[PDB]
């Protein structure tokens, strides 16, 4: 005779293959190749995890250096590999994560009436309808139009990049910088645009005109804006997606929610816990050889940090594939990263995520799948596992 085994094992976001637990039980850290050919080691425990994601000598920068084993094909500038290096080396950091957090006057109410208006809308229309194409995507979409500053109406034009951006190939992506070139040259008449005022791109645009920023490239302003919508988009409409089938296939659940929705967020801690959203483990390059479980990883090698492995783990998470609202260590999940790379929207995704459950259960009690669950088709070859189309009746 066989072949060294291959990353990823399965598309599908809505069952974990039985095989990561007999990996993570015998080889916790072991060879894989991937996508590109290349070598890397696949680590699967949460004890391996969290040590890989703690150490920067696993550095997530070093991944976009020349000749170095790849995952996959960058879709962005090498430079941007190292995006909040360059936002903490701007002094950005704090204005960014400021502007991105859910706590913003009216945002909330945003979201719920935004959520809202999406239900009306399908319940309207008559079943069958798709809560990824016609709810989760749109409800990110527009809560990052929302965050932006933007208007809501260039949402969907931006969005439109994010199928071929999140791409996970072996190959560089011609479309990708097509698109990228195009989002980039938006964002930039952002900043020069009076009108935008709120949201992150008003705050950015405002720090570029302020003194204390002039040597800040207009390169990093726009980039900023592009990934952050790009990031924060796929990732809640990902994430959300596969959480409402993680519901609707728990009715017990979904109903213990609907009738007690103050247990919502510890519902979505869980969701999060589970959550096959991440179809690639996360990628590092060693700068120093290491130990890691019983392998010495050596200095220019990929690891892959495998969320899956960690978050599935029985020796932290006892009964791992059970959600379970009451565990003594519920966000202690690895579903937002740990260490210097720790996800900054994280507040944000968790109300994204509760908001839509929310507003979903209160307009659609008798939620179903309208197919059978294996009439999902899962989209191949892409940084997220999702759904094309998640057909729903009520
Ligand atoms: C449920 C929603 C989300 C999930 C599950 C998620 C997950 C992740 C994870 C696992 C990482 C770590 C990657 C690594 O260490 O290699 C990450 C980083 C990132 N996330 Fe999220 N995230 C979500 C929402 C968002 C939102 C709402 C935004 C922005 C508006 C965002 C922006 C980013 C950015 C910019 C990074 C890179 C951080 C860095 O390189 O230091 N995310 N996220
Ligand atoms: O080290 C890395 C670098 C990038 C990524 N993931 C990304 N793939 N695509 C993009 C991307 C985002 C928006 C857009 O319009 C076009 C592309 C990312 C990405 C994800 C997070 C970022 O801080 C920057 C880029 C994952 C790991």
């Amino acid at each position: 005779a066989t072949v060294l085994l291959e990353v990823p094992f399965s598309a599908r976001g809505d069952r974990i293959p039985d095989a990561v637990a007999e990996l993570r039980t015998r080889e916790p850290i072991r060879k894989v190749r991937t996508i590109t050919g290349a070598e890397a080691w696949l680590v699967s425990s949460y004890a391996l995890c969290t040590q890989v994601l703690e150490d920067r000598r696993f550095s997530m920068k070093e991944t976009a250096a020349a000749g170095a084993p790849r995952l996959n094909a960058l879709t962005v500038p090498p430079e941007v590999v190292n995006n909040m290096g360059n936002i903490a080396d701007a002094g950005l950091r704090k204005a960014v994560m400021k502007a991105i957090t859910p706590k913003a006057p009216g945002l909330e109410q945003f979201l719920r009436d935004t959520a809202n208006s999406l239900l009306d809308n399908l319940i309207t229309e008559g079943a069958p309808a798709d809560l990824r194409n016609d709810f989760a995507d749109p409800l990110a979409t527009a809560l990052h139009c929302k965050v932006l500053g933007i208007p809501q109406e260039d949402g969907p034009k931006l969005f439109r990049s994010l199928s071929i951006a999140f791409m996970s190939s072996a190959d560089p992506i011609p479309a990708a910088k097509i698109n990228w070139d195009r989002d980039i040259e938006y964002m930039a008449g952002i900043l020069e645009n009076p009108n935008i005022t709120t949201g992150l791109m008003g705050e950015l645009s405002r720090l570029r005109k302020d003194p204390a920023y002039s040597h800040v490239s207009d390169e990093l302003f726009a980039t900023i804006g592009v990934t952050f919508f790009g990031a924060g988009v796929i990732s809640t409409g990902s994430f959300l997606t596969t959480a409402l089938i993680s519901l609707i296939q728990r009715p017990q659940l979904r109903n213990l929610l609907h009738e007690k929705p103050e247990l919502i967020p510890a519902g979505v801690e869980e969701l999060l816990r589970i959550n096959l959203s991440f179809a690639d483990g996360l990628p590092r390059l060693a700068t120093a050889d290491i130990q890691v479980g019983d392998v010495l990883v050596r200095k220019g090698e990929l690891v892959l940090v495998l969320l899956e492995g960690a978050n599935f783990d029985p020796e932290h998470f006892p009964n791992p594939g059970s959600i379970e609202l009451d565990r003594p260590n519920p966000t202690s999940h690895l579903a937002f990263g740990r260490g210097q790379h720790f996800c900054p929207g994280s507040a944000l995704g968790r109300r994204h995520a509760q908001i839509g459950i929310e507003a979903l259960l209160k307009k659609m009690p008798g939620v179903d799948l309208a197919v059978p669950i294996d009439q999902l088709v899962w989209r191949t070859r892409f940084q997220r596992r999702i759904p094309e189309r998640l057909p729903v009746l009520w």
